[PDB]
């Protein structure tokens, strides 16, 4: 029949496909009205958007804008996947396996920073490019192991021929919104904000919320030694834990709160980091950039 056409822009990675595709099959399993199309095309997705050429977008939570454009929403927040770094080492080893002088490729600060705290005698290397891409680099350039999202490898069924070390957030604190997806809509499709709804998985979008508030109070983003997770409790309460280092890993601060309000523990982090000097060194970073 003659149905609502819900479009959906994307872009045209084999992982930003696979994730805009894997959110679809969930909404069509409310057997509610609704016909999804793909348009293969952050910002420019939301200019679109804006100009009602496409209704809804799928992002990686980690890539998303403190400030959504006046008019967008993150409608929904799925389930979340792993949140955690996966060291994938060429020749299998867990990282304090490594040889000696073992060359560790990622371009995020903070990841290479939370390495480097752990052991001074590994080099970390630029890398660029998709998560496939990376994966051929690793095989076909002067790198011994890569650092990835644990959630890209699961969303591409990857995992299990790549993973080589789990990274637990004791050893590296995740990238705020790591795992999570941002369903980006317009604040007044009220139509297609109910079908997210059912999508929607409380817990996630709490705990995302709590980080994004450090995040956005911190000035921080994927360019900086900036990290934070948080997760729900068994109790319920919110457990934020918040990071920033120097990018040479001798600087660490690190915390811990718990709560029931995303907002007033992702404040009071940014609060708290702040006034320890982590605010200082990320504006120092920037500055040498
Ligand atoms: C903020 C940031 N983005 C990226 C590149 C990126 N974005 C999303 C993913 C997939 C995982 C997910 O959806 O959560 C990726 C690639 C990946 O991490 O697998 C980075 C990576 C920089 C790098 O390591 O070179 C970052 C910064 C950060 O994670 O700290």
């Amino acid at each position: 029949s003659h149905m609502r056409k819900i479009i959906v822009g994307s872009r045209r990675s084999k992982l930003a496909l696979t994730q805009t595709k894997w959110v679809i099959e969930q909404l069509k399993k409310q057997g509610l009205p609704f016909e999804f199309e793909i348009k293969e095309m952050v910002k420019e997705i939301e200019q679109a958007m804006l100009d009602k050429e496409i209704d809804m977008a799928v992002h990686s939570m980690k890539d998303m804008p403190a400030v959504l454009p006046e008019g967008l929403t993150i409608g929904c927040i799925p389930l979340r996947e792993d949140h955690r770094d996966a060291l994938i080492s060429k020749n299998g080893e867990r990282f304090e396996e490594l040889p000696s002088g073992a060359v560790i490729g990622t371009s995020s600060l903070r990841r290479g920073a939370q390495l480097l705290s752990m052991r001074s005698d590994i080099e970390i290397k630029w890398i660029r490019g998709n998560i496939d891409t990376r994966l051929e680099k690793l095989k076909n350039e002067d790198y011994d192991a890569i650092i990835l999202a644990a959630a890209g490898l699961s969303r591409m069924g990857w995992s299990k021929d790549t993973v080589t070390q789990y990274l637990e957030p004791e050893i590296s604190v995740p990238a705020v919104g790591q795992g999570a997806l941002a369903i980006e809509c317009r604040e007044n499709d009220h139509e297609l904000l109910s079908l997210l709804q059912a999508l929607n998985h409380d817990e996630t979008a709490r705990a995302v919320r709590a980080e994004r508030v450090f995040l956005k109070e911190m000035e921080g983003g994927c360019q900086v030694p900036i990290a934070g997770y948080g997760r729900i409790l068994d109790g319920g309460n919110i457990e934020l834990t918040s990071l920033v280092a120097s990018p040479d890993g001798k600087t660490i601060y690190k915390e811990h709160i718990t709560g029931k309000d995303p907002i007033a523990i992702g404040s009071e982090a940014a609060e708290r980091l702040t006034s320890q000097g982590a605010k200082l060194l990320i504006d120092r970073v920037k500055e040498e950039l």
